């Protein structure tokens, strides 16, 4: 980075002092232990288990100064009313200070995120950073920005909600210069409740940009009400401004044109949604001066974002959840509160599948069972563990669980059920249930997901 913990303290309102301590100058911010390095600045979050309870295997890792709600003895402490709030106000004011060109997205997809396109494109001119994965929560921005490499001249961020107004937040600490809504009204709509209501938060991103700012949003009708007053609106879609005239897909390719260009474009990628992504990224790769061509030559290669997390259908019109990447305490416990708040599916089953999470390291199997508190018998009908680390966990759902709501298969060195695990799935899932399978991606893991599809 480019900080210095009395800087930061400064910034945050260090209720304790500094002048204390050295003030050395920073080398990055992490809120994984696990990941902290020498003269990095620790940053305690309430996650699975709580951050602080991590700040001495921090410095032990190489931590130069931690933030933290509480002293810290013996060690250089910034002081504040709450962690993530002061690690925001850090990424708001560090964004002050880069003088970046901040682009705000919102809408994942799939294939190929608008998030991963605008990005391409800006990055044949100039030198670019993107939120990284799906780091785009109230966590992962302030992350991102943060992690912005030195010399950053476009920085391409990704605004996801669960709640609205989680947009509006993201949107008034990065203070984007330009924004995209691509939106698709949610089916079970988890914690939200509607497509306007949606459409109400994505139009947030807007409210922390500055007066004639270009914001890009569909054509669809379910925007208007939420349009900002003072920015510079162009809408995409058939009829819209921009629209794409021209559309051609092969067996996995794809061709379109767009009414502001002159040439069709290439995508190797199959999908309107991936060609209006396109579209919308382009437009704006062209606001900031750069040529049709290199990007007709950009797309040229561009990058499969695996999957990303997506309900999907196995044989059996069923509503699959397969989270393949975030393999940690935290995320499941997320990823599993989220999933138990979307009432069910027809009949009104609720099925979860939970395997290993591999590198939580020496306290892995104590971290297991951390879930056990984000698990209740009320809300899911069946569990499945899969795994071994996750074996006292199994333990502790089937004692607070009904009797046989639970199941247990193994897998290590000398074994590996998972052959029964199959199924038992198979069995247990029906055309009309739900099923999150959340932990490590493993070889078996993938498989099971295959046959729940075939
Ligand atoms: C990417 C942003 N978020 C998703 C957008 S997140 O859910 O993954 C999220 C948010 C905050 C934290 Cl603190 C974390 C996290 O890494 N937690 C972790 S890793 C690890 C442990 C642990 C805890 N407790 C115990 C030993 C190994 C994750």
């Amino acid at each position: 980075m480019k900080l210095t913990i009395h800087e930061i303290a400064q910034v945050v309102g260090a209720k304790n002092d500094i002048s204390i301590f050295e003030d050395t100058q920073l080398e990055k911010a992490e809120f994984d232990s696990r990941l902290i390095g020498t003269g990095d600045l620790f940053v305690p979050l309430k996650g699975a288990r709580d951050g602080h309870d991590f700040i001495e295997t921090a410095f032990e890792n190489g931590a130069a100064v931690t933030l933290s709600e509480k002293e810290v003895s013996n060690h250089p402490y910034i002081l504040v009313d709450d962690v993530l709030t002061a690690f925001q106000s850090l990424a708001s004011y560090y964004l002050e200070k880069t003088t970046v060109d901040v682009f705000a997205v919102t809408g994942s997809n799939g294939k190929t995120t608008t998030k991963d396109m605008l990005a391409h494109l800006l990055s044949t001119r100039y030198k670019t950073y993107k939120t990284q994965g799906n780091y785009n929560n109230e966590i992962g921005l302030p992350y991102t920005v943060l992690h912005m490499p030195e010399g950053t001249e476009k920085l391409v961020l990704e605004m996801g909600q669960d709640h609205l107004g989680d947009i509006h937040l993201l949107s008034e600490l990065a203070r984007p210069k330009t924004a995209i809504v691509t939106l698709v009204g949610e089916a079970h709509l988890a914690f939200f409740k509607d497509r306007s209501e949606i459409a109400k938060g994505k139009m947030q991103i807007a409210d922390g940009m500055a007066s004639g700012s270009l914001l890009l949003a569909p054509a669809d009708p379910i925007v208007e009400d939420y349009l900002p007053i003072d920015k510079k609106v162009v809408r995409f879609g058939q009829g819209a401004e921009l629209e794409i005239t021209d559309l051609v897909e092969r067996k996995d390719s794809l061709t379109f044109k767009a009414n502001f260009l002159e040439q069709a474009l290439d995508l190797p990628v199959t999908g309107k949604y991936n060609a209006t992504n396109a579209m919308i990224a382009s437009y704006v790769a062209l606001q900031e001066g750069v040529s049709e061509e290199q990007i007709r030559l950009a797309f040229q290669h561009l990058e499969l974002t695996r999957n990303r997390t997506e309900w999907k259908k196995a044989a059996n019109g069923a509503d699959i959840l397969s989270d393949v990447y975030n393999a940690n305490p935290t995320a499941m416990k997320l990823i599993l509160e989220t999933f138990s708040a979307i009432p069910a599916n027809e009949g009104g089953k609720k099925i979860a599948v939970l395997a290993d999470m591999k590198e939580l390291g020496d306290q892995s199997v104590q971290l297991h069972n951390q879930m056990i508190l984000s698990l209740s018998p009320d809300v899911l009908d069946i569990v499945i563990f899969y795994g071994e680390d996750i074996a006292q966990l199994a333990q502790l759902a089937s004692q607070m669980f009904p009797i046989g709501h639970v199941y247990y298969f193994k897998k290590t060195e000398d074994q590996d059920q998972f052959e029964d695990l199959v199924k038992q799935v198979k069995e247990s899932l029906g055309a009309h249930d739900q099923i999150l399978l959340k932990g490590s991606n493993s070889m078996n893991l993938a498989k099971l997901v295959e046959s729940l599809e075939n």
